[PDB]
């Protein structure tokens, strides 16, 4: 897969002592179907939001020689209960398995990690650089907001990834249109939003709205306490 890295017992061991986290999918050789797609989807997401973290494939699949087969070994996995995934905090030997009851998901994966890691895979659309400036941006003073417009515009200006260069401009557009209406700006753009999420749309539509809609979450405050 896409971001993803595949080992074997040659490189695995070495790999994985290399990065500070490391995701394993042990599954047959030459992967596909669904819960190996759901990993792709995962291994890009991942790449995303981190320097960090190893994402990362053994194929096993016993067939020949037996190429990996004493590396399933190491971790007592099987062709009988494949796909199995392993995170390790940078050896190959401080290492947690999913549990086998979990399917096998984007969102069980992501989960996976935060709940075992520092590692923080954020929402898709989310610029963790804009959302560690930007908690309560609707309740801060005008002139402060104005300052942290002038300061995300000079990141924004200076983004190389495409992506974030795309999402930056979505946390401008609400960081101005909140400075200048007030908080009654969020229901306004969340209705337009959900109005438009709740149409016929295509996956890749459907997630471009929900970008926006993660973005815009950055906003929302617990309590107004600006004068509006």
């Amino acid at each position: 897969c896409t971001g993803c890295v595949d080992l074997d017992e040659l490189s695995f061991e070495k790999t994985v002592e290399r990065f500070p986290y490391s995701v394993v999918k042990f599954d047959i050789a030459y992967p596909y179907g669904e819960k190996h797609e759901a990993f792709t989807a995962f291994s890009k997401s991942a790449h995303k939001a981190t320097k960090d973290l190893l994402i990362a494939t053994v194929g096993v699949k016993d067939y020949g020689e037996l190429e990996n087969k004493a590396l399933g070994d190491r971790y007592k996995v099987d062709d009988k209960n494949f796909p199995s995934i392993f995170l390790f905090k940078g050896n190959a030997d401080e290492y947690v398995q999913l549990p086998s009851h979990v399917d096998v998901t984007l969102d069980n994966l992501k989960a996976f990690v935060s709940a075992n890691t520092p590692l923080y895979i954020g929402r898709d659309g989310c610029i963790k650089e804009f959302n560690e400036v930007l908690k309560n941006y609707a309740n801060i003073p005008d002139a402060e907001q104005l300052k942290l417009i002038e300061k995300l515009q000079a990141k924004q200006e200076q983004l190389t990834d495409p992506e974030q260069q795309q999402n930056a401009r979505a946390y401008l557009i609400y960081m101005r249109k909140i400075h200048e209406v007030g908080y009654d700006f969020l229901e306004e753009e969340t209705k337009r939003l959900l109005r438009l999420k709740a149409g016929k749309v295509t996956e890749a539509k459907k997630e471009e709205l929900l970008r926006k809609l993660n973005i815009l979450e950055v906003f929302r405050v617990h309590k107004v306490t600006k004068t509006a």
